[PDB]
């Protein structure tokens, strides 16, 4: 017992597995539910400072199966599990979901041989994950392994014999490995005959039994450890469709250990705890050399947060479990329910301060969430203090994170406007090799960004289930020979596929001082999605097929200027100057850039509406809030009557509507809705009168 | 007309639109019908050099839209189309569908306003591509284009007036852009007065109409083309996971154009054709410098075959053509017909000869497809000449095509053994550049042999609807840095999501030299999709969580080979050699290999079978034939009785077997099958005895 003369007991002597935990720089195991419990104490304290809560908030029950295999909630010493993979179902009250919402934490034992995945483990991570399915609640996974268990059969190790070519010369080889007879009999001793395939051949003197195929009586040694990693795999892939997915990275994660991190999508890595397949022990000694001196090389936060493997990095165990709180407090409480509702202190109701001004550079983030000034903060588009940015380390020229507008929960997706000095390492492995800065400029797609933002979209959908909005703001994608090479077509068209199954309303807003040209445009029209998608351009938007300068180059060119050049005199009357060229083509410019401008898109039917940055908060308030009333009754529609179309859907649905609703009218709608909804449901209830054959 | 005295009519004379074609290297748009007639005969006299063929064989009807926008057939003069995009319906009798197939042909028209895509484009386009998925058939789209369709108001350029500064020195800039009374006047007279959008003020003298914005009486000048580019971008994403998809490029295809190849997934690229985003000369003007000469430095086939854009590359139209119908001969008549069976001489009932050796290097294509000798034709696994390699191009360490299994088309996944030199260009915009050489061993996944992986799968699944195999043989990963960097467990963890979607069955299969170790084995096991994939192991094949230096590494370390060097009398006694380490090491090496058997991965359920390679083409034949039957039945089954398991349908239909039918014997369960398809449908028509509530 050390140290002696403490005030309470010692926990790291009560149970020495959680000094081990710690000695390798990880929380241990059973302490993280208390992790979560001050982490969604927290939650309510940045909520409203002076709320009580007590202690039945928050319920951590370990998970356990039973004889049969079945899950239950067990309540026992930490310390007490049989396999290296534990569990806990917790039902906290949350400011989202004050009377409770629930999830799974799954999560390795490092203290377990090693937090290794053998059969065991990855039956019950699989037990886990479809519960978790079954409800539709979240799985947060905290990642702390050294993959695939391995072995040998040890009970052969001591009996085996070797079959020299030469006895007294061991030097020129073997033939085999063989049992005598002793070893035979030792074996079927122990009931352990099984352990070991043998043939049969008696050379000279004796009986020699020759190892065909080593198997073991031991579990968990090979290839039945690598099909337990697919199968959770598998359903971790399945899960990420189905359910919020989340990661946290808290010791090193190994092999089907990273595989799993990037399979859940949503990842969190704590600073220093690397994210691995193979180690650089293991590495350096297949290639002689010692090229590398740490696993951090190979997959630290410097390799996945730079990558986007990694969304986020924490600093310690504790802050990675407020980001996944954190995160959460965007998602539905489970499948299919509403996105959590939640008003703070910035209302609706208010101008956007924060305007951009083609003048001058600007932080995207201020549009967004606003800015501190001097003369004090000026609102963005989005609630203050609301905008979680993820995967911020990596594809820069794109931003993305949740936020919420007048309380409603959505992905926000903007465009970095200044020019990502992109620093890539050198590769240890190559001594020719330096380190490259890549130089990409804004609102300009390149690969990284591309993918970020398909993968954003997706992550928002998948899980999540948020509404969207593209603050959508790109000259095009790269269509230079490096960023062709380096397949941008490929990403880009990812961003369509996103977007074709995309399941709840998605906005795109050309902001003020925006633009959407050629490739841009193709992939965010909301055509790709009429069910979800609409869009709509600020009155100080532009857009078309190309920039000015590409249209003068094309349709006004040197011979065009000429004639216009009969609006002047001196150049007129020569018939039977030409240095105002350099305002002729400025005249040319601004011709072309006249067609670019919403009242073009409106009268062309391109955009749903023009639009006034200031005023823009309020409309898309009542516009996301009238969308999500009818989706709801879309979706109860189609839980019922059958087959109909969208269109037919809400038409029907607006049909029911009072013949004095206008139903453009977002405010007017969404209220209508919302005082009807329970009669509403009496309509529905009758609509199932369906002998439909 | 020229030239004079030719033998039969100038047809580039008596339609021009064909000189013009031809003038840009492609076929002219009307002509390629012809293309794919005497593509289709070719098939035949390489299958059948003595089949007769007529001309009623193969039949192209142009589509256009009728007064409501339906699609009808009609018969007419080349060069009549009043839009830039064309359609044909062809119905062609093939080996695999001698009484006849039918697909779409959609082209851009180059000839017609530069093959450049406008909204009626667009919209005849989009309506053709769900004219093909409401029937099931593929779409063929023959891409030669410039992209959207771009304009200024053409009205507007000799009536416009600048507001100067000051008037008789230009110099210092313009106010604005207006109309005069005669301006408007103009565009009243001729019905164009929506044209513009005008704010009225008086100065001084006169009223000047202020432009505001430029809108045109011209359809087709800006974003309303973007709006079309768009909803063909997603029309195509969504019929690649609905039908069979392929393009062609044969003159530029631009933008939209170059969505529209990758979008389609499966593209055959013609020489010197590119397919690009912007061209050089736009990208050149905007960095004010030249960097670029050609836009076949940005998308030539030099840039898309090498990345997995273009699958493969043709030497002229109609090569491209007879690899698309190629191409086709693997792929059901229609969504969810059977795969095409076509037996040729090569029968199933034959040894394999080519088997590789670990002492000799060789190319896994000759497993495949087989080898020429001196000594004659060595047969591997699949029917001879029936191997169709795509994605040749690049990410050379994995091999993908389609192949035939006595008569059965599937897709085939391999691994090349040999290392890959992968030769990247230098990027003309960085003069610091140079060509890089990346060197890519050969079993090891890389971050593009993983993307190509999985993207081979997806294309097998969508529209294809494809059986497969893989012939499983990596180490592992590749787990350094510069890969880990470059995201290799994004494009590792795609191959799961791949498997976990695939509809058809799936064989996993590591050879007579294979290995299938640790990170490897995971993204493959058939526990990700135990509905569609088994895996079996040749008796040649190893297999676990690692190779036998890293499982003595761990498990037989320096001191454990001591204790065993009481096998050496010599060191025995001498208690109370050292030099024996290389072979005792050997025989570590050893004692851990033996574990590594297919015999240990039977014993441990996780292989179907370990299997025999000269044997596996007759074990395969039947098991595949048998698998497609059952399928057959599940499906009936779930069109019918309505919910349950896949293990609850196969169990029921397999109670139905008489009760001599060894369940595991594939030949015999086939061969009952297909003798009773009939019967089997009677009862299936009896179990639709439905009160299911
Ligand atoms: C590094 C980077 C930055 C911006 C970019 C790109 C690359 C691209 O490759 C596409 C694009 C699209 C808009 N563009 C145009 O519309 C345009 C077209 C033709 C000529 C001119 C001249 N200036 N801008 C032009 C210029 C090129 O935007
Ligand atoms: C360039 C390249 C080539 C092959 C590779 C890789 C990289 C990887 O990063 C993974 C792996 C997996 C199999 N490996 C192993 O199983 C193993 C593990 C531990 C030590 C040793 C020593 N040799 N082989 C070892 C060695 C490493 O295969």
């Amino acid at each position: 017992l050390r140290p002696i003369a403490t005030p309470y007991p010692v926990k790291e002597w009560l149970q020495p597995k959680r000094y081990k935990a710690h000695l390798m720089g990880t929380t241990y195991v059973y302490d993280f539910p208390e992790l979560f419990r001050q982490a969604s104490s927290s939650q309510w304290k940045n909520f409203s400072a002076d709320v009580k809560l007590t202690d039945d908030f928050f319920i951590s029950n370990e998970l356990i199966e039973d004889e049969n295999g079945e899950l239950t909630e067990v309540e026992r010493e930490p310390g007490a599990n049989a396999i290296g993979m534990v569990a806990f179902k917790i039902t906290v009250k949350t400011p989202e979901y004050p009377r409770g919402r629930q999830f799974v934490v799954v999560a390795n034992d490092i203290t377990f041989k090693i937090g290794s995945f053998g059969p065991q483990e990855d039956e019950f991570f699989n037990k886990v994950t479809e519960y978790a399915r079954k409800r539709g609640i979240p799985r947060i996974y905290l990642a702390a392994n050294s993959g695939a268990r391995i072995g040998m059969a040890e009970e052969i190790v001591p009996l085996f014999q070797v079959a020299w070519n030469d006895a007294a010369n061991p030097d020129k080889g073997f033939q085999y490995l063989y049992l005598t007879s002793e070893g035979m009999e030792t074996l079927k001793k122990f009931d352990k005959e099984n352990s070991v395939l043998t043939e049969r051949t008696v050379i000279n003197g004796e009986e020699r039994f020759v190892i065909k195929t080593i198997i073991g009586s031991e579990d968990g040694l090979g290839v039945e450890c690598l099909r337990g990693s697919g199968l959770i795999a598998g359903a971790t892939s399945r899960a990420y469709h189905d359910i919020f997915t989340i990661t946290l990275v808290t010791c090193r994660s190994v092999g089907i250990g990273a595989y799993l991190v990037r399979l859940g999508q949503r990842a969190i890595q704590v600073e220093g705890q690397p994210i691995i397949l193979t180690g650089a022990p293991a590495i350096n000694k297949m290639l002689g050399r010692e090229v590398y001196t740490s696993n951090l090389q190979l997959g630290g936060t410097q390799i996945m947060y730079n990558n986007g493997v990694s969304h986020l990095t924490a600093v310690d165990d504790l802050a990675g479990v407020e980001k996944i709180v954190e995160w959460m407090s965007y998602v539905p409480a489970k499948r299919n329910m509403p996105v959590p509702i939640l008003e703070t202190k910035d209302t609706w109701d208010r101008p956007v301060d924060f305007t951009p001004t083609n003048d001058e550079t600007y932080d995207v983030r201020w549009m967004i969430e606003g800015r501190e000034t001097e003369s004090g903060f000026e609102y963005g588009l989005f609630d203050k203090g609301s905008f979680f940015e993820t995967l911020s380390g990596w594809a820069k020229g794109v931003v993305v994170g949740r936020a919420r507008l007048g309380g409603i929960p959505l992905g926000v997706i903007g465009v970095e406007t200044r020019t990502v000095e992109n620093l890539i390492p050198a590769d240890p492995a190559n001594p020719n090799s330096a380190e490259t800065l890549i130089q990409e400029p804004g609102q300009v797609w390149h690969p990284n960004s591309a993918f970020k933002t398909a993968q954003a979209i997706n992550d928002f959908n998948n899980g999540e289930q948020l509404p969207m909005m593209i603050l959508a703001n790109w000259r095009g994608f790269s269509g230079g020979q490096r960023d062709m090479f380096n397949e941008v077509l490929k990403y880009g068209s990812f961003i369509v596929d996103a977007l074709v199954d995309y399941k709840q309303p998605i906005i795109i807003y050309i902001p003020p001082t925006g633009e959407l040209r050629g490739g841009s445009w193709v992939v965010v029209d909301p055509t790709i999605n009429a069910d979800q998608m609409e869009m709509y351009a600020d009155v100080n938007a532009r857009a078309g097929v190309l920039e000015p300068q590409g249209m003068v180059g094309i349709k006004f060119r040197r011979e065009k200027l000429l004639d216009t050049m009969n609006r002047l005199d001196d150049k007129y009357r020569e018939l039977r100057e030409r240095e105002l060229l350099p305002i002729y083509g400025q005249i040319s410019l601004q011709f072309a850039d006249l067609h670019d401008r919403s009242s073009r898109m409106v009268a062309k039917g391109v955009i749903s509406k023009e639009l006034e940055w200031t005023e823009a908060r309020r409309f898309f308030f009542w516009r996301l809030r009238r969308r999500l009333n009818e989706e709801y009754l879309i979706k109860r529609l189609s839980h019922q009557v059958g087959e109909a179309s969208r269109l037919e859907k809400i038409a029907r649905i607006r049909s029911w509507y009072p013949a004095s609703v206008d139903h453009e009218d977002d405010r007017q709608v969404a209220t209508w809705i919302e005082e009807n909804y329970k009669t509403l449901d009496d309509k529905l209830k009758g609509l199932k009168l369906e002998s439909f054959a």
